[PDB]
DNA sequence: TTTT
DNA sequence: TTTT
DNA sequence: TTTT
């Protein structure tokens, strides 16, 4: 099976601390865009956010657009969660190896940082510690690239739930039900469970 | 029987802090080299990198033909294996030293080197720590060229095999079928530990 | 009738004294590369050059890929002349204003510049004085791009003949035979000349 | 006809103020090399000099076989003269174009001198006034190089003898006997100037 | 100490 | 070593 | 990617 990768994205909180010179139309388009609940879904009206939705959806999509016109692959899958932090809110991805090796990544992962800089941030290099980076291996100087297999998702994104949990884009035919429903989502993690005991 | 030299060469994997200004051209060409098995080896279709594979391959058959050219001696035995490490990838190298002899092989190197940067790099200076260097014999200042003898390769390059092996380039007669099949590698490994018992 | 834009192009011809630190390997594939001549033809094999030719044509071909590129559309209208001076080599181009406005010209030819550049300079820019711009209209402070009609190419690249005009590409169905021919030249600009005389 | 290439070498007639630093070694072998008159010449043995005629033998014997090396053909024309100056001793040369074009002869002419600097002088960049140059054009920035044709010798190098004359080597079939002779030197003069009086 |  |  |  092929693998994936793990992208983190941190999504400011602040516009006096994080956004430094920040103009009244970009906050006056984000505060315009307001967002409903689906009817088979399970969260709350007051736990989930509207700004930080609304730039995360719009971040998600400018990605998964950029990754198409890269790869040039509209049948790309992708797993995006949005997971509420007790420093700063982190988005993580789960993108599949199908086209891009592991040493041109880099060039295309800064050429789509450049991208979402001038294109949400209008041209605007955020003051955030390493905001737009991606993890390794773990080893001494020169790691590789992070994979990600199958046995990855069932047991740090699906037991992450309310008030963490904010909203979970899928893509795959398995997780269409356990995208906002916890029972979905508990079912999962209990077969994987069982799975994984023999 | 004449010696071997042992030349280690570093392979970069990174282009946002290995190669600085690198052009879309060289990535480009790069990428756009694929390749294939043969069907009488033993190897992983996803165990076995393609852009790493297609620029060490470059390389040492730059390195081969200019070894060629300066020895004027077409007849050069090699046996070059890229082995994969935990910092940075490595390849080595076992030339004769049929010609050249000791002190002018410093300028020899230097040459190579120079060649090898205004051909792949296209004048370009990697700033990987010391990646072109070549090994001695470990005395105390000023210290010889290290040869390689026979029982060499059957205890340092035969027994790394996946996924520490990538690819094996041989030139002997009784080397032709050792080269990616590991059941041939076991065998003159267990042959050249019951030579050395007695 | 569509209008033409007229971009100038100066072609080096010292490497002591115009690329410094130029590699050898530019050289050796610029010298071993010979060009012979169409038996439908009227010129000298003295008389023209064979590396300004060489790096001439490769030029316009790589401006052409990339105008047909970036303007989408391969059916792109072409004339363009090597025309020899006293002080640099000169070649002027009539490329078609279909598509790329007027504003946006300047981004795209700065574009152009840096893939020129970065592919056969390969990261070298050269210390020519202003080898690579555009024409305007003359006026005061913010001159708008000139633009080429129809009664503009036989006064001023038809005329030149040898030993000035060295190699003419033309595209149109009317100047098919009067690109190396110096009798259809000087039946056109004849014709030219009593066309304008009314 | 193929054109010819004129290059003017300064001798220098100097030790404490064009030399600085200069070994014993040198002078010793120059001063330990004693020349000849052939039969066959019409010469004085006190108007022609020793040592700059023992270091300008030397310096066109290297110059050819530089040339002969780089272009890969032995059978090339030369014309060398060194002629009496007032300032500086000169000498001037007539080597042909065939192999080497135009714009890679700067590579060509400064790699000849960085080899005859690290040959003759060991590496000794000389004080002298740009001794070892190549004659233009005469136009305005960046012109060509100068050719030789056939009407050029006979007016330059021929009328020049005594004092100013100092050696003239030949490898043309019709100057074997007007290289020492001054009588073979007037009678291709006079020849020449009835030729070109028609 | 230079057409080994 | 540049229309693989 | 601007009279959603």
């Amino acid at each position: 099976m092929p693998g994936f990768y793990e992208i983190v994205i941190k999504v400011p909180s602040d516009l006096d601390e994080h956004l430094p010179g920040i103009s009244d139309s970009f906050v006056n388009w984000v505060a315009e865009k307001e967002w409903e609940l689906p009817p088979d879904s399970d969260m709350d009206l007051n736990l989930i956010e509207q700004a930080p939705l609304t730039v995360a959806e719009k971040l998600q999509r400018d990605f998964l657009t950029e990754w198409r016109r890269v790869s040039k692959a509209p049948e790309a899958l992708f797993f995006v969660q949005f997971e509420k932090g007790e420093s700063y809110f982190h988005m993580h991805v789960l993108v599949e190896t199908t086209g891009v090796k592991s040493m041109v990544l880099g060039r295309f992962l800064s050429q789509i940082r450049e991208k979402l800089i001038q294109r949400i941030y209008r041209g605007i290099e955020p003051t955030l510690p390493n905001w737009f980076a991606v993890t390794k291996t773990r080893n001494g100087a020169g790691g590789g690239n992070k994979v990600v297999d199958e046995s990855y998702i069932p047991n740090y994104l699906l037991p992450k739930t309310q008030p963490e949990l904010q909203w979970a884009w899928t893509n795959m035919e398995q997780y269409l039900s356990a995208c906002l429903n916890l029972t979905e989502r508990k079912r999962l993690v209990a077969q994987h469970l069982t799975h994984v005991s023999q």
